[PDB]
């Protein structure tokens, strides 16, 4: 149980040292946040390292702050104008309404329009409801608890007059007659002269960042007889005994690339309930199966996750990893 | 006049190329805030650098974010629930009620106190209202409406009980009687031992951040003979036939150290109307000069600075900068 504490000038963080040397028995964390770096603004942050169980120093871009700790001189006043960008339109994820909100604020006439998370967007207020999500004190109900607030503030407080969905055919959790929805498609499958699949099946098995599927991933690869993995953005570890496929590009994006270069090979993308499956049902000559762990619990996958998938018309096996060596 | 797009996933950022795609006359700067980064990040950063005006990469510290753009497993909720400090109370100053507002509301159970920004807490909520500020379009108009704002949110919307200045009896524009008001002094006169007044008279002037007042400084150390300059932390430039005093220690610290060391001499620290003559002004040993330069207009400070200054005390010296070579 710890105490946060806010800086943004030294003369605060002297503060934040006073206040530390007040609370011995206390545990804190410390974040410096400031324009102007320098040995006078070390020496201060490196005084409260010394103090703080943890303390860290964002090192922000000039002119992100439009206000002022100080009384300003005509001077300070007309620079801060003049360097104050003039900001007609933004676009953000629907949620970064929450987080960049004080942001926004600062902007009250610049007009609004978001884009969808990701596949948050697809469940739907009601969802959020279920017995899945209703007990107590549990972690699921604090999730719950959570997106319902921040969803209610993405939905009502910066007026914003349309959503981008990245999702054709699925509900959209912003969908609420406040605002346009929008379809926007990130992939182009046209031009791709994809034809008859002879000449072979290319068989990827999508990566979980989940440092704990790495056995579960290995035997899957094994059982499927799949050659290669294309690992998560977000993942971290390696799989043995599978090809790890290195690319820069998402796996949508290499997928496009490969059926150009590939007109007639089958690709079956195998995957634990990932995202890219969504984006990807469509793609010609992609064949895409979840996978359903007998040995995970039946709730490790949130029920929507499941209704989502079949919804979309895509797989579901059941793996029963256990009986793989 | 600019459009803003902000950006946290690989997606999204795909997203802010198809939008900017189609327009191709209009003006982008993207931000992207991430707490990954990897070749597969970067890749899609530096692709939306390539069509964007400006764009700038925030690499966050693991663990901000509470919230999913995906759908969590049960997995990913615990790991990030176990993660997630446990938060007693928050420490900030003021107007960080209102820029840090949204992470605050993250921590609703959370006891929050608050401290001073700086000299800008002396500005009471009536002068906002002043002649001054009350022409239209004009920069200070613009300034006034946004402190009015500001500070209505940091006094209105996330109880904190408790405010701490740093300046003895002058009052707070948080003193609303919403809150209890605690004096905490940053600055240990005591132990100093400083004496009687002998052995000779060390004079410095504070350096200004504005890189216009060189060559008033430059006047100023000639006209009244001082030998030292102690540079703004913000500064950024040099004065000439200036001795610069260089050293890790803000002012204050500074010339605790230097009475410690020299008990018997006299201090004399000249300044434009820095907040420093506001801490100092008590200092045994020490005698503060705010300078007036008659080239600036009248208006270059705010009224509420001469009232502040002379209700504390401190001399306010006109000096004519043109009849100074
Ligand atoms: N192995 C993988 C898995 C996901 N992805 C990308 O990650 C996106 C969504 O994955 P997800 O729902 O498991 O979690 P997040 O990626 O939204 O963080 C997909 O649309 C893919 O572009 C990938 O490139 N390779
Ligand atoms: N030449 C100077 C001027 C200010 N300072 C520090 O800056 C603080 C306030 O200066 P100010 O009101 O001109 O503007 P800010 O410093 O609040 O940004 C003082 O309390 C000093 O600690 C300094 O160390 N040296």
């Amino acid at each position: 149980p710890v105490n946060l504490i806010f800086c943004y000038t030294i003369l605060q963080m002297k503060v934040a040292e006073r206040i530390m040397a007040q609370h011995p028995g206390e545990r804190f964390y410390v974040v410096l946040m400031s324009e102007n770096r320098n040995e006078k603004y070390d020496y201060y942050f490196n005084q409260i390292k010394d103090k703080a169980e943890w303390a860290y120093f964002f090192h922000l871009p000039y002119g992100l702050n439009k206000s002022f700790n100080f009384i300003p001189t005509m001077a300070e006043l007309k620079v801060k104008a003049m360097l104050l960008p003039k900001v007609k339109r933004i676009y953000l994820a629907s949620l970064e309404k929450v987080s960049i909100a004080a942001f926004l604020s600062t902007y009250p006439d610049a007009e609004i329009k978001t884009f969808d998370d990701g596949t948050i967007n697809l469940i739907q207020s009601s969802s959020y409801l279920g017995d899945e999500f209703s007990v107590n004190g549990t972690i699921k109900r604090n999730f719950a608890r959570m997106m319902i607030g921040d969803w209610s503030i993405a939905k009502t407080r910066n007026a914003s007059d349309e959503h981008y969905t990245i999702f054709k055919g699925l509900k959209n959790i912003m969908d609420d007659g406040r605002r346009k929805m929008t379809y926007l498609p990130l992939f182009d499958a046209s031009e791709l002269k994809a034809g008859d699949e002879t000449g072979g099946t290319v068989r990827i098995l999508l990566g979980s960042p989940d440092k704990e599927m790495k056995e579960i991933s290995e035997k899957a690869a094994k059982n499927f007889n799949i050659q290669y993995v294309a690992p998560h953005p977000r993942q971290t570890y390696g799989l043995s005994g599978v090809t790890t496929l290195n690319s820069p590009y998402v796996i949508e994006d290499y997928i496009l690339r490969e059926i150009k270069k590939n007109p007639h090979t089958r690709y079956e993308i195998y995957t634990f309930f990932s995202g890219a499956a969504l984006t990807m049902k469509d793609f010609p000559n992609v064949h895409v199966y979840a996978l359903k762990p007998a040995s995970l619990p039946e709730d490790y996958w949130l029920k929507p996750v499941y209704a989502l998938f079949t919804q979309s018309g895509i797989p579901i096996l059941t793996f029963d990893d256990k009986l793989v060596p």
